[PDB]
């Protein structure tokens, strides 16, 4: 915890020293000023001699302090204000990787809200509470300090005074303070229960109207606020009470501060300029009680942020992202196997979900799917989740032993709602590439071409560099599916894996869509997943998937006569 605190500032060991050197000069020439100042006044008043000539000089020579301790504040801001925002960088990038390094079953029981709430916030108040607070502290501190003991110096006997009354004083205010806090919170609450009941029946006007009830609700709201009405008289009463005791007191302590002073004679004289620096220096203490109450507050309430933000950084993830091997040497189009997994959701171990396999993928085969929860072999095929009780073997050798980033940009998958990055379509379409920056500008017009997307995609009305999302230019489903097509080509995935729609789409359209979705089938082993006759009868195998098993393993002569129908 506070060990790990201070290794942040550790990059920032020079800056900060500066900062509290000139911190402290300020503060030194800025708890002098009072002193001086009684000076000046007694130069004029309390023998004028016969001061003109010893008054220049002094205010000639207390400019130049002045413009000492100006500058001292300028660099001290401007040196803080910099490590602070240089250690909230490093923070910040740091816990993006730390998040985006994890494996995919995090994001399922933590909600994106609170990741980005700690990304955008807490780090605010974990590079503020060990930069730009401390100084504050340390200036309030030293100003307690210097202006209780100089206190005494000036007048021991009136310092004992001003520490008889105003210290007793000050504790019922403490006392009183929570009264009215309290008070306050129940009207509120009693404010609140009422307005709880004046949004449900608004949402309701259709069910409170059939009966004919709808003066009722009027009378009962009535007494509602009315009963938050008179519990609000009683917080006023109060209120009024500290406003004329917090008047009352203060004038009349300063008014016996200033009273007693004169009445000291002989042994303790106060001539006029002592008496303004012992007013000054305890109007300094008491700015600095103040300080040092909101520097407490604000610390407390960055430990609490950095004890959110002490725990991403320092999490293993749960399965291996790199430290792979890639056997490549060819030999290898898509002979995939399974071994009879058993595996549900990690988010849920409740409903099963594969529960027995026994499906091989050939060589340049169009294997099918189909059934009724078999959309999950996407999911493991690209180990994002693993599996339970099972193994998948990729040509002999199992898919755990290889490096995931290879393998991943081997298998590509193909789906009808894809998800659309907000960029140009000259870059959503590099997307795909290992090099984003090295593309050419003709393979765009290319790829577009190939998957007959060059209707929409040269014929914007901002061109290529349309920004493509949900706002702005809407996209339709069929070209936003079309690009989607063409990012997959770039590539050139061994594997396929196809995906259908439930709902039907406009037939109009519907030609070019079958010249891209499965006009793709240039000799790569794909697995679809489809329920129109047209892929069961332009297929290999169709084996079928039902109560979490799989049933017929035949081609589809085989399974075109069923024994029952």
């Amino acid at each position: 915890e506070a060990r790990k605190l201070l290794g942040l500032a550790y990059p920032e060991r020079r800056r900060l020293a500066a900062a509290v050197g000139f911190l402290t000069m300020s503060s030194v020439i800025s708890m002098s000023a009072p002193f001086f100042l009684g000076k000046i006044i007694d130069v004029i008043y309390t023998n004028p001699t016969v001061y003109s000539d010893n008054l220049t000089r002094l205010c000639l020579g207390l400019s130049a302090v002045f413009l000492c301790g100006a500058a001292a504040n300028a660099i001290r801001v401007y040196l803080m204000q910099t490590s602070g925002q240089r250690i909230v960088n490093r923070l910040r990038t740091s816990l993006f990787s730390s998040i985006l390094r994890q494996e995919v079953a995090f994001f399922d029981k933590t909600r994106t809200g609170e990741l980005i709430n700690r990304l955008s916030s807490d780090t605010a108040l974990l590079g503020r509470s060990v930069t730009e607070n401390l100084s504050d502290g340390l200036r309030a501190g030293a100003q307690a300090s210097v202006g209780i003991s100089m206190m005494f110096f000036v007048s021991p006997n009136l310092a004992t005074f001003v520490l008889s009354v105003v210290p007793p004083v000050s504790i019922i205010a403490v006392i009183y303070g929570r009264y009215l806090r309290k008070l306050t919170k129940v009207t509120q609450d009693s404010l609140a229960q009422a307005t709880q009941l004046a949004e449900e029946r608004i949402g309701n006007v259709r069910t409170v109207r059939a009966f004919g009830k709808e003066m009722t609700e009027i009378e009962k709201y009535a007494s509602k606020v009315d009963h938050v009405m008179q519990l609000a008289r009683k917080e006023a009463f109060a209120r009024a009470g500290f406003f004329g005791a917090t008047g009352l007191s203060g004038n009349l302590i300063v008014l016996s501060v200033l009273y007693k002073g004169g009445l000291l004679m002989g042994s303790a004289h106060m001539t006029v300029g002592e008496l303004s620096s012992f007013l000054m220096y305890a109007f300094w203490v008491g700015i600095s009680i103040g300080g040092l109450s909101s520097f407490y507050s604000e610390l407390m309430k960055g430990l609490g942020a950095g004890g959110r933000l002490w725990e991403l950084l320092e999490r293993e993830p749960k399965l291996p992202f790199n430290e792979g091997v890639i056997l490549n040497e060819k030999s290898f189009q898509g002979a995939l196997e399974f071994k009879n997994v058993h595996f549900a959701y990690p988010a849920r171990p409740e409903v099963p979900i594969f529960q027995d396999f026994s499906l091989s993928i050939p060589s340049g085969s169009v294997t099918a799917l189909v059934g009724p929860g078999k959309s999950t072999v996407l999911s493991l095929l690209l180990r994002l989740y693993d599996p339970a009780s099972g193994t998948i073997s990729l040509d002999g050798h199992d898919i755990r032993q290889l490096n995931p980033v290879w393998l991943r940009s081997k298998i590509g998958t193909v789906s009808q709602e894809p998800i659309l990055f907000s960029c140009s379509i000259a870059e959503n379409i590099a997307y795909g590439a290992d090099d984003p920056s090295s593309v050419t500008a003709e393979e765009i017009q290319r790829v577009a071409e190939v998957a007959n997307a060059v209707a929409f995609i040269r014929n914007f009305p901002q061109g290529f560099n349309t920004v493509v999302g949900e706002k702005g230019v809407l996209l339709s489903g069929g070209q936003k599916q079309r690009i989607a097509i063409a990012r997959a080509l770039l590539k050139n995935p061994k594997i396929l894996l196809l995906d259908q729609a439930t709902s039907a789409l406009d037939a109009e359209n519907e030609y070019l869509v079958q010249e891209a979705l499965d006009r793709l089938m240039d000799g790569r082993t794909v697995l679809v997943i489809a329920h129109r006759l047209s892929t069961i009868k332009n297929a290999n195998m169709v084996a079928v998937l039902d109560q979490g098993k799989i049933t017929e393993y035949g081609k589809h002569e085989e399974l075109l006569s069923k024994p029952n129908g």
